[PDB]
């Protein structure tokens, strides 16, 4: 159900719900969660893909409820697609 959507849109939403605890650029530093460089085609066993990827991101993680140790979910499906579309092309 994935399908190629807006870069521009995705990394907008990148800076806003994930940079905060990662990093995509090619050797970038480990933060709160690790870096997502080279991510499609790694693994935990999880084949990362886009639609997997889409399931996986719909839902919000609260670490530590009460900081902003927290992610927020992507519950749209065109955020979930823009986002992709930018992670798959930013994370290579
Ligand atoms: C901190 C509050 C986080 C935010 C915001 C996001 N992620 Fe996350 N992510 C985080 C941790 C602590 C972990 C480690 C494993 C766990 O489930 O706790 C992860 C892991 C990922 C992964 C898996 C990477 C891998 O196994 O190599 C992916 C693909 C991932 N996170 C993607 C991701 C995206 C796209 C986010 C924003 C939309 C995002 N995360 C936010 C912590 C946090």
């Amino acid at each position: 159900e994935f399908k190629a959507g807006s870069a521009k849109k995705g990394a907008t939403l990148f800076k806003t719900r994930c940079l905060q605890c990662h990093t995509v650029e090619k050797g970038g530093p480990h933060k709160v969660g690790p870096n997502l460089h080279g991510i499609f085609g790694r693994h935990s066993n999880v084949l990362w893909d886009e639609n997997n990827m889409s399931e996986y991101l719909t839902n919000p993680k609260k670490y530590i409820p009460g900081t902003k140790m927290a992610f927020g979910g992507l519950k749209k499906e065109k955020d979930r697609n823009d986002l992709i579309t930018y992670l798959k092309k930013a994370t290579e």
